[PDB]
């Protein structure tokens, strides 16, 4: 056994969304330059998001390995309740490009405005 994300679910970005100034913090640094890239994340930030990879899911956001990806997953996902952003190989690339553009705006915080 090697532990799969087996609490996978859709999840969906909020109508009428803001978007929180917020960063993702990692310590796969190169990982979270890449996602706040996709946020525009301005200096300083409000908040703080620590992504940490599956099966780590002590930081707020887990980071699921794009093999898990479905097409239900589409408009993005969370693995029980901790939102999710996918990967390979630890990194992105042009296959988790779109999958996390919609990831991202799931973590906008338009909930608390």
């Amino acid at each position: 056994f090697t532990e799969q994300p087996i609490d996978l679910v859709p999840n969906q970005p909020y109508p009428n969304a803001s978007f929180d100034n917020f960063k993702f913090v990692c310590d796969n640094i190169k990982f979270a330059d890449d996602l706040n890239q996709l946020t525009g994340y301005k200096k300083p930030a409000s908040r703080e998001l620590k992504v940490t990879f599956f099966p780590d899911l002590n930081g707020d956001v887990v980071a699921i390995d794009y093999k898990h990806y479905t097409p239900s997953f589409k408009k993005g996902a969370k693995l029980l309740h901790k939102p999710i952003v996918w990967h390979v190989n630890n990194a992105t690339n042009k296959a988790t490009y779109k999958p996390n553009t919609w990831c991202i705006r799931c973590l906008w915080s338009t909930k608390p405005v």
